[PDB]
């Protein structure tokens, strides 16, 4: 009479679980998409890391390159430029000599 | 250990996803369970109700027989009161003629 | 976007553990379940071992009852039997005496 | 009633099997922290090189044109001194001219 009764409840909480293993599973899908991505995250960071010291490796290189072009430049100014005044040096003291040398005919 | 922690978290997962199957195969049981708990009562109540049907029975069978019995004893006593009355009728009838046949030299 | 994945991931499991401590309350209520129709199954049980111990000893008497009975129809029989007897011992008796009345 | 024994049965192994259930979950839970723990650890040196590189920049185009601006003030200073020698050489021939006369 309330055998059926209690059956009834029985089988409504073992009815209750078996929907409940039911987002169980779901949700296990989607914890398992989480170290998916986190595992494709962390490959591009891979990817991203052996570019990044390379990147900076090459930029350095490139500023090098152009720097002690640079500085074989300045250099090169200063020479010219220390012949230039040295020409000057010359032609002032020969100009002063020939026009003495004037006043002196 | 890079990879090593997003392995760990998805055996984790799988092993989750492996005892839930066990978890639907127990319900599963469970709920065998209570279908048959209810078979069985059926089977119970049907018993209980022949065992009370068949002493119903005997005890109208049986008061029967007592009765049918009872009446039977009856009419015996009351044909052994006959035979008896007509046992002593039939002495007395026997002294009367006894005598008459004494008294007769 | 890295903390996304763990968050959305994180959550997903402790969605999970929430809902196993559901699962364990119902399986509490199926185990409640099953105790109780234990129970009524014990005392139908008894109540089934009654009947048939009732229904035995009511078969012992009846058994016995008319067998005692059939008894007392057995000892009347005879008895009426030996009154039926006795009674013609006499007719007999009596037919012959009458038989010498008339004669004489 | 063996009907109740196997399904009482069936219904402490489910408890038994949840409660493996719930450790795999924390299990999982420790993934999901120890993986977070190295996204930091490698967000961090990620950012670290793009701050090197940057300040990299900084160093070099800060340094050019400090250079650059020595190229030009070199150059400035030769013009301007080899122009003097063309004003002395033309002045020197015309000197020399009026002497030979």
């Amino acid at each position: 009479k309330a055998n059926s009764e209690a059956c009834r409840d029985g089988l409504r909480a073992v009815m209750e679980c078996r929907n409940v293993t039911h987002l169980l599973q779901q949700e296990l899908t989607e914890a398992q998409k989480g170290f998916q991505d986190v595992e494709a995250q962390a490959a591009t960071c891979n990817h991203t890391v052996m570019a990044l010291m390379a990147s900076l490796d090459a930029e350095k290189a490139q500023g090098q390159k152009k720097v002690e072009e640079l500085e074989g430049e300045i250099t090169t100014l200063n020479h010219k430029l220390q012949d230039a005044s040295a020409e000057v040096e010359r032609l002032r003291r020969e100009n002063q000599v020939l026009s003495v040398r004037i006043a002196d005919k």
